[PDB]
């Protein structure tokens, strides 16, 4: 059922109005016919009544309607981009004298956001390693607010136990709100909302959107945390565009029929690196023997096409330029989920400047692929004219 | 001049690349086309070289250099919309232990961000009477971090003496950040950073869009300010879409021609309201007698199209139906600049409501109006006949 | 029926607006019927503003439609993807083979060229009028002309046609002709062409319509005689616009006013200041006195907008118009119109004379064609005579 | 030359990236000249993608038109607002009075309509032909026929021809006439036109291309033999797309591979399983064995769309057409095809009989045509074997 639910996700008549998708109601001001329905307008404000533009209008609350009925939410919060989301969502629950605990593979923007922003607020951040499962009971303090989590991690592809993960902080400190930035899987591919996690943060801007072109953050709340979330981001102007509203509900239309071509070639790419003489090691959650990938198989109903791997040198700055400025068809540019392939290195001392409180274990130069869209036979090709550059 | 540089601000040929307008580059990844192209634009991200979405793409480059011409600034951070430039500016000064400073006239979600978000943090919130001059000195605290001005004030619309309350707090709390909400002057009209303002903020939702379409907020930067306004707010994913940059460059290339129909427009209907039998008083920056009148005429080159007036009558439920839900040319709805009149009612016991640490002077129903491009005998003709549904 | 109140609300009408204040952007080509029953109705009311399929519109295009009606006066507008498809198909619709048609020879250059290239080939003749021939027109008229086709004022050289006598003259001979203008200089609005018995006005709403020179669309409004005609054969050659444009374009009309006093006050004050000037041989501006039609324009205009030419006593060589024009600071080079920003291009009387059929030209120097903008009217004349100092 | 590998590519040069993985979105009419040098070099070229004037088209036009050669292997690719426009002016711009076009009867209604309808009065005759004559087209050919006009799969009947069979019977007798395909259907790309010898191959890039139902625009992707006239004389007709439009269908492009290999799989399961259903008489799918020219598509194909048709046992009366249609919980009625979701609608014989001209058909049960778009094919089958029961 998921291919028809991203099919009719959010496409009611009352947002379609005689067309397929829905429509673009560009607005900041919103016409009030009578004094009657300014007062119904006002108490229905958070409530899918057109009131003002910063709370919404048509467009908006299609994709809203949209991602709760994916997700499995209460509510759906919107947001410029997704280190929006991620910095709005924590903002909106903390309080001077917190704690924040965060998996040290999050997103560095992410941890940016606590290690400069929260510290300055009275609120103190640390860390734990993805794979600590129900062990992450040492890392809680009595003042722990929020527990984010981020699976698979970003770069170097970890899966956390987060059914492990969820009944330890229960366990502990209940009134804690678990999140977790859910991107890789599109929200879709991992249903964090039915594990327990009380928000699922979306860079929609990845494969939600999927053509590289807008740039928009999502919050799917259960109903304990959705108003809070609502309102506190509110308070800080959270919005986004409606056109942007508009393209991620059409990114959705084709989301089944992209990520299975993302998984089925990404994945077809991480079985021929790990078998190549070039190679040390393959961080793919799908691959078997990745780190997780007994979580991602058990908890996960797919995969998308972002992955990483590690050459067996530590390339050396010529290496490093010969490798990467002459590829054909990979791209090298930052973000994913769009229908074109990428590539990045990442040394590791500069993954280890972004592990805090852990520790590297991999020596080699570190290749993140994005596997788009194009034929997976000419990409392969690609990646082994590649090897031949630098051995 | 003004007109001149509206027709042109931004539109350097880089941005523009043969046609009259800059392109609508829409982007999350930007591609770099070799190793040391990444570095530069590493190097360069926030300085005008494409490397992320979330910095910008040429479209917000082309929007930023535009209003830095036009308020004069070092820099200009995009919002989502006004009320995310509000928020997220003070945010990005503050830290656990400081107070704020704000005129108790200031926009009503200003207010509420300091009262309900800043306040959890650590951060204390205090506020003053717009006319307070350099008697403001009596509010400043050691702590003071932020001076936070609206001029004209929100639906009331009394002016400061800026020139007065800069010169206090430069004497008392050098350090501190003096910030104005601008929208009002489109930041045209009262160039804020020349009276030593550290930043100019607007709701560019209001008069650079024009046509209450599109929401945007934009804050400019003298140099002092500049990079942490800018890194701070990057921390929290503030942006807006390329779209919305356009059309905001767009909106300019008007304003002059809009800004000089409000005013005339604005100041007759502020005049025949004056003289009018069934109303008590007229708030408008240009009308002789209005609060602060006097600095508005010293300190800015034009007006807007935005007052209000108050009705010698507390109109009641019946009353406020009656008048509200028969015109003919006005609506009703939230914001303004925009090209179509609007009409709001406020009662007195409402405003009171929002004017913390200060006191109400009126008894009467406050209306505030919007003033667009109509007719303006049209618009007269449907204020008196509004007048004879109360009388 | 104040004209800055009338573009403020045209088109907004509730049904198209959905509570925002400007139309719904409607994208789509499906169009969803949920029974038979209401396809049925759709498909009845298919050219009659129910949705019915994108080729005809959706409610975005529906509400610029109603907006360009109530704005010139018309049973209906047809839309199109640009001014030039606007003219092509207007004409199209309109003829057969064995028809002629009848068109001021100062008409826009493409317009001619359909004409002459496009409808010589389908049976099809055209001939052409000075643009001040006024009753005088009866002279160029045949038993077979189907079509008399004004602009006014015309391109380039900006003459002012005598409309009244014109139309009484064609309607005295072949009362059942279709007149059309081209009226994009007026923006439809600043010369009512249906209250002076026109059948069809077309612009190039690419111009003073959108007004930022960043979208283009034709627009075609029509009397009740000639709309069924125009709108259904024009549908059958898969005109359409698309409803973003369509949504720009009614966004367009909320300007319109204040833009075209802009550009009347400005391009009048630069004209005047063009005429006392030493360099300069003649003003072509329909506001100013002496200008060929001013007379017409005075008695049958409501405003002016910011499109004019004059013409220098020199005929410039090459080198000193590289010199003239490269140098611009403020004005720019560039075709189209109707935008915020000044323009300038040069045409040679030879250039103007290959594009006047069965007329002669009235000028000898170089004409150099001016849209004025936005920007501050005494920059303007600055640039210009820093213009004039280079080809002194 | 790998179709997936191509869609991702096509037409993202560097120079209309700038710098962004698609290209950039240029809105323009005015496009500024720097120089009279600029000017003069622009006018040249003004064809062959410098910038010149909005109607000509901006960077963003020039990437869609890139991308388009590419896929359909052409020398140019002329754009238009939508397919029946394409249709229209593709026509227009090779015929003039005294010529025949001949066309098969399974044409596109709107493409028939242009003929009989706007042609007949230009001097332009219009005859039919079998969409399975093959070499016998010969027999329809005249001494005036200037164009062939093909179909393949027709619509709603989806009658395969056999092109290489028509083409060489064509030019054995004809050899310089026009032939045109309208290749919507195969999106350009599961069936190559050009390769073929046919000289214009046109799409509504409205259905596939775009693929969300939320843009219109026709596109025909011409040969060098073909392409300085279908362009020229389009233009003059004031033929172009907005540039958002061409960004959209570029964008379209980039999953056009995943959509129409879904589309093929699931609407074949759909076919497979309407065969061997008890209510229907026949179904007309080009993948399925036993449909019109299904062994010329097996050839001459690589791939299957989503769109085709079955004829049911009965002749609905309209309250089982009713009863049918109205109650459909996944397929929605409306015109259009190629987005994302699942459409139906249905036709009476004596309907499609009236768009068969100088033929007849082969069937007497209602015709539904189906598009499958890309729900779970389970649920779309559960939808219509409910379907089923309630004309049973």
């Amino acid at each position: 059922k998921l291919d028809t639910q991203l099919v009719n996700a959010g496409r009611s008549k009352k947002y379609t109005l005689g067309a397929v998708n829905s429509v673009i109601q560009r607005a900041s001001s919103l016409v009030f016919d009578s004094v009657e329905a300014k007062k119904h307008a006002t108490r229905n404000r958070a409530n899918g009544e057109l009131f003002y533009g910063r709370r919404g209008t048509l467009t908006h609350f299609s994709l809203q309607q949209a991602m709760c009925e994916l997700e499995g939410g209460a509510g759906c919060v919107l947001f410029p981009c997704g280190a929006a989301a991620v910095a709005n969502s924590i903002l909106a629950f903390i309080e001077q004298g917190d704690h924040v605990l965060m998996t040290n593979t999050a997103y560095e923007s992410s941890q940016d956001f606590c290690s400069k922003i929260l510290s300055k607020l009275g609120v103190t951040t640390s860390w734990f390693d993805p794979l600590i499962g129900a062990d992450i009971v040492k890392h809680l303090q009595p003042n722990t607010k929020i527990v984010f989590l981020e699976s698979p991690g970003s770069i170097t592809m970890e899966v956390h136990d987060v059914p492990a993960i969820v009944a330890a902080v229960r366990s502990v400190v209940p009134d804690a709100i678990i999140m977790i930035d859910n991107t890789w899987a599109a929200g879709v591919l991992f249903k964090a909302l039915d594990f327990g996690i009380d928000v699922s943060i979306q860079a929609a801007t990845k494969y939600l959107v999927g053509h590289s072109d807008a740039m928009i953050g999502t919050a799917v709340c259960n109903a304990r945390c959705w108003e809070q979330l609502r309102e506190n981001a509110y308070l800080m102007g959270q919005m986004v565009d409606a056109d942007t509203a508009y393209i991620t509900s059409r990114g959705l239309r084709t989301l089944g029929v992209r990520l299975r071509q993302h998984h089925e070639s990404s994945l077809k790419v991480a079985e021929w690196l790990a078998e190549h003489p070039q190679v040390a090691r393959v961080n793919h959650p799908a691959l078997p023997g990745s780190k997780g990938h007994e979580f991602w198989k058990r908890d996960f109903t797919g995969s998308s096409g972002l992955f990483s791997f590690v050459l067996k040198k530590k390339l050396n700055n010529e290496e490093l330029a010969n490798y990467l400025d002459n590829f054909s068809l990979f791209s090298m540019a930052y973000s994913w989920g769009g229908y074109e392939s990428l590539i990045l290195a990442n040394q590791p001392e500069h993954i280890a400047a972004i592990r805090p409180q852990g520790e590297i274990d991999f020596s080699g130069t570190l290749i993140r692929l994005h596997i788009g869209l194009e034929d997976v036979d000419d990409l392969i090709a690609d990646l082994d004219a590649g090897f031949a550059r630098i051995v």
